């Protein structure tokens, strides 16, 4: 049974975790520990990704607004200069 | 003369800024002020973009490594369970 990023969630399930309950403690607890650590790290990578995407989008929207404003300021400067007869 | 994000750098040049030096002070300083503010904000939007791109790439590389590790931990748990006869 080969695990990848694509099939992780189809294998790391409650049903499969429950199958481990039949093992004696000396095998059950190390295996459950790895299982839980895997899910916790995978879930955290999901939270990190979703937050990185949202932060990036929020930053892009606000940088677009910064560029728009800079463009408006230069447009105003060039318009005002042209009304003073400056030849660009 | 219409300014956009695409042509900003072709207009906000030293050559064009120098043309403003002929204006009397009452027109020169307000216009130069807008020109400089425009360039400063535009340059800052560039710095913000380049940094956002680099931070995103650095985060993606490290999250890929987190997912790889989570996948390795689950693989180890499932392999160990299978050696104990667990039927997934």
């Amino acid at each position: 049974m080969k695990i990848t990023s694509s099939n992780f969630a189809t294998i790391a399930t409650s049903e499969n975790f429950a199958k481990l309950s039949v093992l004696p403690k000396n095998h059950r607890e190390p295996i459950k520990g790895l299982f839980k650590s895997a899910v916790e790290q995978f879930s955290s990578a999901r939270d990190f990704f979703k937050n990185e995407n949202y932060s990036k989008e929020l930053a892009e929207k606000f940088n677009k607004e910064a560029v728009n404003e800079a463009v408006e300021k230069l447009q105003k400067a060039i318009d005002l200069a042209e009304k003073q007869g400056i030849q660009f």
